[PDB]
């Protein structure tokens, strides 16, 4: 693969990832837009704290899902900043 | 009535093309290869995606927001290149 | 370099809002149903869709280029309420 | 599901019909801007066609496929005529 068909795969299961939060009761459908930069801060970082745990149980299953989460709380806390 | 799952398909178009002018601007540099998805170990991707997440919490730490987005888009590129070689 | 594949995001961004527009417009009428993908049979979305095609094909031999827009609207749609029906 | 949550699902899978045909050799990744009006209307036709076809042979295994190239034609078409 090269650069654009990886990116096409990862934001296919990203999206796939946003679908399932966003399904729970109460969640917000636009985090980006909803939250502010300091919870989408504070977001992001919990997320980072996730994958590291489940680099540290080498639980790479779940490692694959972290994965996802915190490239899509880069994207929420850049889209806020992008417009801000 | 808004359809508001569509702005994640708004926001998403333009910020992969921003990780993708990332990749870009540093697949060029001394040590980086035009597909480290493919090129690097596992266990260097991860190293890797560490050092970018040090660095986001650094320019967290110093308040520089500018730097901010930037850091933003090293670390979803290092999410996606690990996530790649995990996936095939 | 470009990333053409951004690009079917950007359209379908757009499309898919003026496809529920379109839905909302229409939901309102007699004889619709505010879900027909789960109200309607198999058998009437299939004639319902086959309906629609035949009114695009119309807008086309009039050359009704304007209309025409809003009759791929409805084809979608209707593609899509099927397609609903069939995989659920 | 409501009218979102079945877009959204549809549309996931009009992209992975889109990603399918863009892989062969030859083929553009963006028939909407590639393509003139002509040749996609032309297209168009041709998979109506063949929907009209699933239909006739009560083939509706693929059925399903053919309904995700109408929608994308559609879309591809009404992208052309919305800048023209
Ligand atoms: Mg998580
Ligand atoms: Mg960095
Ligand atoms: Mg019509
Ligand atoms: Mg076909």
């Amino acid at each position: 693969m090269d650069y654009f068909r990886l990116a096409e795969k990862f934001l296919r299961e990203m999206h796939a990832k946003y679908m399932k939060r966003v399904s729970r009761p109460g969640n917000t459908p636009r985090p980006w837009f909803d939250f502010s930069e300091e919870r989408l801060l504070s977001r992001l970082f919990e997320e980072m704290d996730e994958l590291r745990e489940a680099v540290e149980k080498e639980d790479w299953e779940n490692l694959r899902d972290e994965l996802l989460d915190v490239a899509n709380f880069c994207m929420y806390l850049w889209g806020k900043l992008s417009v801000k």
